[PDB]
């Protein structure tokens, strides 16, 4: 959620085992919130294609795993939309997972499909970290 960078969040979220995550390597985790909220903690979206809005690094859709003012939401990660954009990367990392392993998965993170999933470029993870 933080001011977090490529290598940066790509090394924390393989210790906590987001690396190569049900096929998803460190790149897509770290291209997506790239894109999404450009590594801005207080990058966030209003309205989306249910008039949903995004909160965090990963700009999460607030509809299908959490509750905000987008006329009620599914609420799977049962948490609302409100205490995601603080400098600590530990529940937008923790609900993360819901919207992946939901009927969505990366669908929801258009900077995911559209820069990874989609988008299949030799240069993200590789040429960062170790």
């Amino acid at each position: 959620s933080k001011i977090f960078s490529k290598c940066e969040l790509a090394r924390k979220l393989k210790s906590m085992g987001m690396d190569g995550f049900h096929g998803y390597s460190l790149a897509n985790w770290v291209c997506m919130a790239e894109y999404e909220s450009n590594f801005n903690t207080q990058a966030f979206n209003g309205r989306n294609s249910n008039g949903s809005s995004d909160y965090g690094i990963f700009q999460l859709n607030s509809k299908w795993w959490c509750k905000s003012n987008s006329h009620s939401s599914a609420n799977a990660c049962n948490i609302m939309c409100s205490k995601f954009l603080d400098d600590n990367i530990d529940d937008d990392i923790a609900c993360a997972k819901r919207v992946v392993k939901d009927p969505n998965g990366m669908s929801a993170w258009v900077a995911w499909v559209k820069h990874c999933k989609g988008k299949d470029l030799s240069k993200y993870l590789a040429s960062c970290n170790l």
